[PDB]
């Protein structure tokens, strides 16, 4: 085994020869006095019976060595936990700042990934910092890895990452669940907007507002008054959250051709259709919010297991700016390392 | 055809033979005028053209009752999509108040539900209500059917049900992350405590209040110095949500036998096993709450979605009191009705 001394919480191995040797398996960082090995790489090459660990003249057991790294820096198991599983599955995972991440780790001569550790219950997020990890490795060979370690060390690793989308009137009844359409709604059925019971098509509260900004539909009063784009608005954000983020995030993705209707049924606001709903499986399952919402390591497990079950992909639509609008698409996919 | 008058939200059918014939596929309530057909029974009827209906001397045609309903209760729609699929499922709904429920609904000689409609998004409701709603039910042979109805009229229906439960020390060095115990820890780890890595047995938070609070494990400061079963709590729920709570469910839980971990991987606080974690499947995926915490439909949908998923139970536990404790467990099943 090669001989290293701990001096402060990095490992120094002088030997030339078993220094190059550990370098050649990318441990270490090159130093004026010989190769330094990170916390994570020490113990797990003193685990494995690699290195021999010193303390002045004080032989340091494995076991003493993670007490030491735990006792210097709480968060140390969460990281060791997945340093020690990417080494296990192949990956060769290299401490240090670059991306903001814990780890940029490499497989291969093509496999490049940086990684994000986040605790079970301990690190808190929003939109905007998920915006941020990205904008990092943005333009790089780089994936962004978010991997996620609970209570009890278990794992889950998740790739983010950019999504860019392709792509004489009725009358419509208002009320508190949308609209109805009673007569001549045969051209919206068949382009797929509303819900039709019978003799009735039913379009859901998103569906009301874009057809009538778009000038598909005239939506009136119990009376028989119009109702403006911003009154309905107005009417159906009482109560529904989100609702003016919500509603650009459908006009977009319909104003492509895309075809949407509810999530709730796979856990998101929207599911998504490429084209044709009776033909086709929806393809994504949207989450909308804005920078400032609060996420958890929660949503990323629930939203992209729950995805994952039926085949489709997660996506979180982050509205920056509801009325110019500005929005951006992140997707969050489950993946084995 | 039968015939029936509109009168206010009711449609009374007067003719005593099809009164009857009516009666017995369980349409309607009796009345001194003749059968009285709520709403719900009344548009299902003449969709399927078993029933005409005028107001005065003006037959109402399907789309017109739809729209008359609708414009007097917005509400309707939601109500009537659980209706016309309860019917069509083989169910004889009863619209009425009793268990506080917008439908009593019978099948066969020995089913018997409640059902509790829930609308997607303008439905909000606290663990509590899920108490209260429970309690109208309890001890008679209806179960509580909660039926959610999406933006679109699609429908998820759930039984939610009370679940009752069945059922020299070594040093632990406290941390952020738990406890670390180094020597003589092999029968807490044979006892399925804590997560070995190596030769350290690592013991998260609750399991270190756990065994500190049973006296099994000496936690010590890195001074040496011990703490409290108030000064772990203390500690550990600084950054962890709903720590106390969440505590004295895993402690119940614990106390009766089961081996509880962490059930983040399956959308819970908790995975819960019976015996044996080497050998079996965690039975349970528990989340805990308290009577006012707020709940939504999507909880109802990505709890029980993903525990099925995995084939397992999905468990709202409800710490109505942490320090005597009370302590109550409602399973959520998703259902084929």
């Amino acid at each position: 085994a090669a001989k290293g001394e701990l001096v402060g919480s990095k490992v120094l191995v002088r030997n030339d020869r078993d220094a190059n040797r550990l370098y050649s398996s990318m441990y270490g960082k090159p130093s004026r006095r010989g190769l330094q090995l990170w916390p994570e790489e020490a113990l797990f090459l003193c685990e494995i019976g690699r290195l021999e660990v010193r303390s002045g003249n004080v032989r340091i057991s494995p076991e003493e060595l993670m007490d030491r790294f735990v006792e210097e820096d709480p968060r140390f198991p969460v990281r060791y936990a997945v340093y020690a599983d990417l080494r296990r599955r192949g990956w060769k995972p290299k401490p240090g700042r670059k991306f903001g991440t814990e780890f940029r780790a490499f497989r291969g001569e093509d496999e490049r990934i940086a990684v994000k550790v986040l605790q079970e219950e301990l690190d808190e997020f929003t939109a905007q910092d998920i915006l941020e990890w990205l904008k990092l490795v943005e333009g790089t060979e780089f994936e962004l890895v978010v991997a996620i370690v609970d209570n009890d060390y278990d794992l889950n690793y998740y790739v983010f990452s950019e999504l860019v989308l392709g792509g004489e009137l009725p009358r419509a009844k208002v009320f508190e669940g949308g609209s109805l359409v009673s007569k001549d709604y045969e051209d919206l059925k068949r382009r797929y907007f509303g819900t039709e019971h019978g003799n009735v098509l039913f379009l859901d509260p998103f569906e009301t507002v874009y057809l009538t900004e778009k000038g598909e539909i005239d939506p009136e009063t119990p009376e028989g008054e119009p109702m403006s784009v911003e009154e309905l608005l107005s009417f159906f954000e009482r109560r529904r959250p989100g609702f003016r983020a919500g509603y650009v995030v459908y006009r977009d993705l319909t104003e492509r051709g895309y075809v949407v209707k509810s999530g709730f049924k796979y856990g998101g606001r929207f599911r998504v259709y490429e084209e044709d709903p009776d033909r086709e499986h929806s393809k994504y399952v949207v989450r909308v919010v804005e920078p400032d919402t609060e996420l958890s390591t929660r949503d990323v497990l629930r939203a992209t297991r729950l995805a994952h079950s039926v085949r489709k992909d997660f996506v979180l639509a982050v509205v920056e700016d509801v009325e110019e609008p500005r929005i951006e698409y992140v997707m969050w996919r489950w993946k084995r390392l």
